[PDB]
């Protein structure tokens, strides 16, 4: 389903090995939107319902259309929200491995949050996937202060937001196949590499 709060609801005494924090695109429902549920399903098949906690970015993150025009591609309150989720994961489950992701505005938010994150906690994020990354051109396809090998960007030919514009064209809505196959595969591979 479109809403998952495994981290906020989860018990500190029975932590999952992996914790996935995801930010949805503008206007999307719940806290996972259209792509999050597909990635989560795959993560659960690889790690099991008890081995992974799926957590969407809700709270102050409204996923407003107008926030796309802000300097960082999203709002400060949204960034603080996702920062808090990473810090809460670190405190509640210190031995857990983190993975993250975002689509459209959520990709910009994931990038901004990961950039501001304390390096000690950022080191814990094994991999991040971004779809229709609105700051792809501007950021040269990277997440500042974060290793390139831990980042995977999915940007379709013709998806104008990857090329420096804020116009939604058909290719921007064609990320379903990626969220169901290659994106979770990347995440699963990164987690298995770090744990060892
Ligand atoms: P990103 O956050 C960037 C928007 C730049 C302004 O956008 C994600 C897309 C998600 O697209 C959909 O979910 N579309 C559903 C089809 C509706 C017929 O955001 C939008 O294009 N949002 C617009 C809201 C619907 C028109």
């Amino acid at each position: 389903r479109t809403t998952r709060d495994d981290l906020i609801n989860g018990n500190s005494a029975s932590c999952a090995d992996v914790i996935f924090i995801y930010a949805r695109g503008s206007t999307e429902t719940g806290n996972l939107g259209t792509l999050g549920p597909s990635i989560a399903s795959n993560l659960e098949s690889a790690f099991g319902k008890d081995g992974v906690w799926i957590q969407g970015v809700g709270g102050a993150y409204r996923a407003t259309l107008g926030d796309n025009a802000l300097p960082r591609g999203t709002s400060s309150a949204a960034i603080r929200e996702m920062l808090g989720l990473f810090q809460q994961a670190n405190t509640k489950c210190p031995d857990a491995t983190l993975i993250a992701g975002g689509y459209s505005q959520g990709a910009a938010l994931a990038a901004a949050s990961i950039e501001d994150l304390d390096s000690a906690i950022r080191d814990k994020i094994a991999g991040t996937v971004l779809f229709g990354y609105t700051k792809n051109l501007q950021n040269r396809g990277r997440i500042p202060n974060y290793p390139a090998d831990r980042t995977k960007v999915f940007c379709n030919t013709g998806d104008l937001v990857c090329t420096g514009s804020l116009i939604v064209a058909a290719p921007h809505l064609a990320y379903g196949p990626d969220a169901r196959g290659p994106a979770p595969e990347f995440l699963i591979e990164k987690v298995r590499a770090v744990r060892g």
